[PDB]
């Protein structure tokens, strides 16, 4: 009797119904937004001719003038705007082209001003400049990830602090494990990582509120955000003529500092002719110690703690701390402090509030009722809300600098802990940043650390956006994922520890660490993983012996480390495949790796010959290597004749990782690779990339709609593993025509993963332009989070492998697979005791050493041997490759 | 180097520093608010002489005029306002009383206008009228609880819907178990039960936004909320001259309706001379099916679902539903619908939005950017946000009525479920409420159900606020807690099932149900609880659809007997005693009630006992924070380890700590079933238990009576014999230099309730109680104690560390009232009634409105405990307090059901001279009326005359009449 139309419908879209109605009459261009005027969907309102896909109608409807303008046409009939000349017209379906009124014309020119840049843009350094007024392509697009630095300090892996910062500075900030410094929010929307107050502040002038850092109002003229490598800067310009600048970053560790400390510097310049008397109120919510109780018992979280005030030597209030009664929540101690600088004169906040209800009162968080006058009451209960108030004058031209210090001390660093330990460490901190210049110096310390960390591998291509993306941005993400695994990002908030299989992240970061003299730290990591085999850990281990794969990955870390350093003085993967030929390929590589490890230190050389011939005989099911080999009852899963498909047109399930790992372990013969590549291109290759698996009815042996995650998505970690295999095969195989095709697919799939290209057509693609995301939805092509993904690790490994580098017993095996369009490729490479300056020239077309003729020069002299040795002479070597 | 001042460590308060500075100079009155002008706390700003404690300075600082006025005095020096004459003055500490400016005087008169009513007020019907502008005394004070009605439908207890509504209509709404219809919020603040959008709406006029139901702005003139029995009404009046009225209530169940449906009727009257063209946008967030994932994986909760639109026969959009992919989240199907009425013409919404980001846009939730023009896009992802838009004209004088229908259908009612089942049921619903009058009729159906449910017991005292509080409000809470236990309120949001020991709630509601002809439902409940008992005598600890954790906590089983006893005695219905009920042990096996009650007593008396005869404690008992014993055997560990020793009757091989509380429960359980068996025409089973109680009693009173007080846990486990017991003189377990031992209030209470303690023992325990357990804020649960290695979780005053726990303190009052009727000493009896009435005045919700910003709580609903530092009544609003407060007030009024009928023995207050109440029985009625002179009076001591329909009976027992006529009972104390 009653109908149900879901979002996924073979039905027509607004833009399709715009073309069906106005296609022949007006000129619509390559792109055009539109929206339905009614709930029955019979009519549309649209705008013709945009420079890209964008939600222009959405932003148009925010203007009241345009909404009320359409009232005399919609919803009874359909309409479309058209930009003939510089004056806008409205087209009715009954012919007439009416010239729109001047106020309606005012909006339409302003709205369609810079649609090509609505998603922001990248600098030459790969920083994302964002406009706070424009809409987001998705929940991760305007997000930045910050990280501390605990290198050369006790337990780096567990203690290094971490925080997430969106374009308005919103989010949350953590110390060791899941310990919250600022409150994380566990609500219905991805967009809300933190409690809304976190990091925000108000400014008042003579009683009235004139500013709120999370509210763009009529008084704000310019408002931009620049996300960069390990800091975020947000600028504003008011109509009243103030230039406000927020800078957020995490403090790197010094002797005697708190375990976790986040710094926000707020500059305020008075650009007008007269001086102004203002006041700041800085707000935020501390995270609870009793995180589980937020669900089981919110009233418990409130009664177990109380607010406390902090005072220096001179009896001056400096800030607020939450004080807990239970001993288990006393092992961490939080704080927030403020320091107002006014040229020479440092000062502290003169008022405070610690009850959200009292602070907001009659109003809202954007316009509190009790915001100017704070009541200075310490709350007997939680939650740990705070507001720190201070007045200041700013003379005309001069700038007032306000520095905040939110943070945490902990028993995990200090033996015999108490709140007294936090009090010592907070003093150290406030002493260190006494002088104003101190903060700008520590920032440049951070900036330089990363610029210098990235120097291990630097592409000098023509495309500046690729170079910065790889040299700064990707390098950083791979660093970030070494410490954090998949534990903390925008939407990744709940308890995921450090995962055993995220040792994978080390495979890429290892060479970067060693080359800034942290070979010690790389050893420290290896052993901490080696200690466990277990499936998870942080301080102690969780879900022990759960997954079959975990143990096997460890060998690949040791192998990579040992081979690079010559240091012998050291000694299932799919989370939705509940029912392993993959593990056979891991073990085979693990056996053959340790064979190479032992020689450098006959048992394993023989063993691999047995271990291989087990798989290739029984696991090779005619057309494709199997995935799960059932010997329990249905003979197998993952080939021709498994009898487990959910597609009339496809015979069987085909797992991409069965191909990938057969090649990576050197099991599959050239005949088998050429057969699997044809299977891959038929089914697993889509317009949006290589998908993880073909359709399959696992009920006879889901959670997501088709396209998301496991049900047929382009899972980018798995697809980068396939590219790793394709690149390996394109170097080795006999057939050059196959080699060409495998490199064709590798570079095709790389262009769908490189973050910077997300800014080409961003309201379709989304993702994040500086940070690799998890998967591409195969209905929309939308890059979906989280921002923590093995994609980056393997994207890093792959680009370098394409560039030619491959570390072996004798040194570097150099075998570059350039793009068919590229004629030049240049990159600097570092080694522990030397450097290299690589430079490859080739004619247009496919070229590799196994087929094409070439000359290979190292410091003049011309080696026919493709291996380049690891020099220890402390000098930049010039390597040149000329393909004929 | 750096100092740390905590809230509790902070020496002087602002009001104390106001008195230290202005005490001798000005007159400050009994009450006065103040605030510190600086962070060092050296100076204060205050207002002298308020009619009660109130946060007046807070509300004063919201006014900009007054904030800037103080800038020329604070923060360097201290200040106080004083109302000398009708002009306000500011007093400096350096003498001068300066007359404040006229704009500052304008505010101060307006602010201190009605401080006596800032927390609202109660009507004569016990409805709480609330002002949306004034601040709340606490997070539960302006909250109301709503409940559906599944009586005479499949699985009442599990399927009855429930919702919580604050003064702005904010909150969340649930169907069976923890299934969310509207989104619950699991955040940092108690104040936020729901997603903020839930139940709110906007109104627009000619492009602009002119209203938001959760924002009082300059355009709002009047804005009040009236919380009542099972509905909430919120009224507004705008400057532009609109009279907006929201009415929220849950629909009672009809044939073929959805399992859960919530109705909000929005009336909008145009009081002005000209007609207006407006539009409404109604918003809300559906609850996720994947509730766990909100914490573990928020992105999962979003991708597993998508929005869907609903259309009727005529191709007209009616509303929105969230559509899930996983089969496990397809077993419930949600909806929201709207119907705009404009006299004769009913209509549906013309637009919609389902992406929070698109709807809010550049703005905020209070002022969305995309609010007037909705984009009609179905979201491919969650979460389940919705906005339903409709235009309408309202002629001058006429009213536009908008009715919403948010709700849920489910497989738990319907066999072979799909989304098609929800679609059938939504049609039924929208057919039923087609006519406009229909909704006002179903409301009056609800109102009448409760007015008529309450008629079981009605006080007709002088105090109207007491009467309505007991007759309407308490009655309702006790109903609400029968269905919901402690599962769903404002702050009680996480998974708590139906607890076995919350059968206690039935003890009070039972007599109300039977007297509206739902003796069937009362039987249905009894059996559902009884089901969870095993063939042995132990039982499960909790349940919802299936029951779990058998014999885990030691008390649970024993409470069931008190339910059966109370039911049987009231109805004389031994036919329940011979009925077969599904066991929790194995197979599809039945056993008779007679043996299910025989086994329960046989377990706690013979099987699971210790050294000195009394029952074992296993893991724990009634106290949820008394974890002690090492290695506790489970109910079916013992059913496998009782078989091990033997290779009925003989005791279980252990030396575990014996719960002395459980000994009193078992003793009453044994003595109750003794009374049950005799009435079940049985001389043998009565003779079985009659002897048994004599043995069961003399076990306790000999070994458990530790000189000055009955013990709590009798530890019989340590070989060396250091620790002989817990809970008396000489236990050697106190954490107070000035007190010898731990003293548990429930050890007193249950010794009296089971009729174990002699009059000598009661008089001794009452002196112990008054020394330590009696505080200004009531009877506390236990004295300080180093039970050690677990240390405390709460500061002193909250919950377990020395709070006045009101469920436990009402159990103590039950004992005090019992003892005040029976005992020989009238001077003791007097004193025990003195304490009973003292503690009752700290629990009755209506008295919270006397000094509410100190006391908080909630004026219509009993809360959990009183903090003994502040006197603040702390939530949650679901508490055994109400159940026992109900039992206690009735027992004080004289009523006590026995074999022969009503044992009438009233303990009036010493101030009261009159007391009248109507009582209902299954086949008759009573009109009680007691007159006495000022002073203490009881039948055991004072002389009296007792009249029943004229004639004067010397027998104090009044029989249960079956003549269908109102009997007049009169008591005159000389
Ligand atoms: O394997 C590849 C890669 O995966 C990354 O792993 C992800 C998976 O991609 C993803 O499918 C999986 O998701 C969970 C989800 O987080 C849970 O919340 C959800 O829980 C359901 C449960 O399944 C139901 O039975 C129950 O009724 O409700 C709950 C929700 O309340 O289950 C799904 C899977 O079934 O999450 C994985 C991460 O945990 C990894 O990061 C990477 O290491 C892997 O290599
Ligand atoms: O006994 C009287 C009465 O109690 C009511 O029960 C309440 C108790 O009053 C209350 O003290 C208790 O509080 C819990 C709290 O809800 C839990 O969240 C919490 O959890 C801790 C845990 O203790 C730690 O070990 C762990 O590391 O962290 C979590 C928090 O993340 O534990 C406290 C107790 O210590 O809650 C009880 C409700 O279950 C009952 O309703 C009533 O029946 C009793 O008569």
């Amino acid at each position: 009797m009653i109908t149900k139309v879901t979002a996924r419908n073979n039905k027509i879209t607004p833009v399709e119904l715009l073309n069906q109605k106005f296609g022949n009459k007006i000129n619509l261009g390559n792109f055009a937004d539109a929206v339905f005027t009614d709930a029955a969907f019979k009519n549309v309102a649209g705008i013709a001719n945009l420079p890209m896909k964008a939600p222009v109608m959405q932003v148009l409807m925010e203007n009241c003038i345009v909404s009320k303008y359409l009232k005399q046409f919609v919803p009874d009939r359909s309409v479309c705007f058209v930009e003939e000349g510089q004056k806008f017209y409205i087209v009715l379906e009954d012919g007439q082209k009416i010239e729109v009124p001047e106020d309606v014309n005012k909006a339409l020119k302003a709205t369609v001003s810079d649609v090509k840049h609505w998603a922001g843009y990248l600098t030459e350094d790969g920083e994302h400049v964002i406009d706070l007024l424009k809409p987001a392509p998705g929940p991760h697009f305007y997000v930045n990830l910050l990280i501390g630095n605990r290198l050369g300090f006790k337990r780096t892996l567990q203690t290094t602090p971490k925080s997430v910062v969106d374009r308005f500075g919103r989010g949350s900030f953590r110390s060791h494990a899941a310990t919250q410094v600022l409150a994380t929010r566990f609500d219905m929307r991805q967009e809300e990582n933190g409690f809304p107050a976190n990091r925000q502040f108000y400014l008042y002038e003579d009683g009235k509120q004139i500013f709120y850092s999370a509210l763009i109002d009529d008084n704000i003229v310019e408002a931009t955000c620049k996300h960069s490598c390990n800091r975020t800067v947000i600028k504003y310009k008011t109509a009243c003529n103030l230039e406000i600048t927020r800078t957020i970053f995490l403090v790197p560790h010094k002797k005697g500092f708190p375990l976790a400390t986040e710094l926000q510097r707020i500059e305020i310049k008075n650009a007008s002719d007269k001086a102004r008397n203002l006041s700041i109120t800085y707000t935020g919510m501390f995270g609870t110690g009793a995180v589980h109780a937020i669900f089981e018992d919110v009233t418990y979280t409130n009664v177990i703690m109380q607010s406390a005030a902090l005072y220096n030597d001179k009896g001056e209030f400096i800030g607020i701390t939450p004080d807990y009664y239970p001993e288990e929540f006393k092992q961490d101690t939080r704080f927030v402090t403020m320091i107002v600088r006014n040229g020479d004169e440092k000062s502290f906040p003169q008022s405070f509030c610690t009850d959200y209800n009292d602070f907001v009162g009659t109003g809202t968080l954007e316009h509190p009722a009790g915001g100017c006058n704070l009541n200075n009451k310490l709350n007997r209960k939680g939650p740990g809300f705070f507001a720190l108030g201070a007045p200041f004058t700013v003379e005309p031209g001069k700038t007032v600098i306000i520095d905040t210090f939110t943070g945490l001390s902990s028993s995990k660093d200090n033996e015999n802990y108490s709140d007294a330990v936090m009090l010592r460490e907070l003093d150290n901190l406030l002493r260190y940043f006494e002088k104003s210049e101190s903060v700008e110096e520590t920032l440049n310390e951070i900036i330089n650390f990363h610029e210098n960390y990235g120097k291990y591998f630097q592409f000098n291509t023509g495309n500046k956006l690729f170079d910065s993306g790889f040299n700064r941005n990707l390098a950083f993400q791979v660093l970030y994922q070494t410490f954090m695994s998949r534990s903390f990002g925008q939407t990744q908030k709940g308890y995921r520890e450090i995962g055993f299989r995220e040792i994978q992240d080390l495979f890429a970061s290892m060479y970067y660490f060693i080359n800034i003299g942290y070979q010690d730290f790389v050893k420290e990591l290896l052993f901490e993983w080696t200690a466990n085999a277990n499936h998870n850990f942080y301080w102690v281990g969780k879900q022990p012996g759960l997954y079959s794969d975990d143990s096997l990955w460890l060998l690949q870390a040791y192998y990579r480390y040992i081979i690079y350093t010559k240091d012998t003085s050291v000694l299932d993967w799919n989370d939705c495949l509940k029912i392993s030929v993959m593990n056979a390929f891991l073990l085979k590589l693990a056996i053959d790796h340790l064979a190479e490890i032992a020689t450098l230190d006959q048992q394993m050389s023989e063993l691999s010959k047995e271990v291989t011939d087990r798989i290739q005989k029984h696991a090779w099911k005619e057309n494709f290597f199997a995935r799960v080999l059932i010997n329990r009852y249905y003979t197998y899963l993952g080939a021709k004749g498994d009898k487990l498909s959910a597609d009339p047109n496809i015979d069987g399930v085909y797992f991409l990782n069965s191909f990938a790992w057969s090649v990576l372990s050197d099991v599959a013969t050239d005949e088998q690779i050429a057969i699997m590549v044809d299977v891959i291109k038929k089914h697993l290759l889509t317009p949006y990339g290589l998908r993880l698996v073909t359709p399959a009815d696992l009920n006879k042996i889901g959670h997501y709609f088709f396209g998301d995650r496991e049900n047929g998505a382009v899972f980018k970690h798995a697809s980068m593993m396939a590219v790793a295999a394709l690149i390996k095969a394109a170097k080795k195989v006999k057939d050059n025509e196959l080699a060409k095709e495998m490199a064709r697919i590798a570079y095709f799939m790389i262009d769908l993963v490189l973050p910077y290209k997300n800014l080409e057509n961003p309201f379709q693609v989304a993702g994040n332009p500086r940070i690799c995301t998890q998967y591409i939805n195969t209905d929309t092509g939308e890059n979906i989070g989280p921002l923590l993904s093995g994609t980056a690790t393997w994207l890093n490994l792959n680009l370098i492998s394409l560039a030619g580098i491959e570390y072996t017993r004798d040194g570097i095996s150099f075998n570059p697979i350039l793009r068919e369009e590229e004629t030049q490729l240049n990159f600097t490479l570092k080694a522990p005791k030397c450097s290299y300056k690589f430079s490859i020239t080739k004619p247009v077309g496919f070229a590799r050493m196994e087929s094409s003729e070439y000359e290979l020069f190292v410091d003049g002299q011309k080696i026919d041997n493709t291996v380049i040795p690891m020099y220890t002479d402390e000098k930049e070597h010039i390597v040149t490759l000329k393909f004929k």
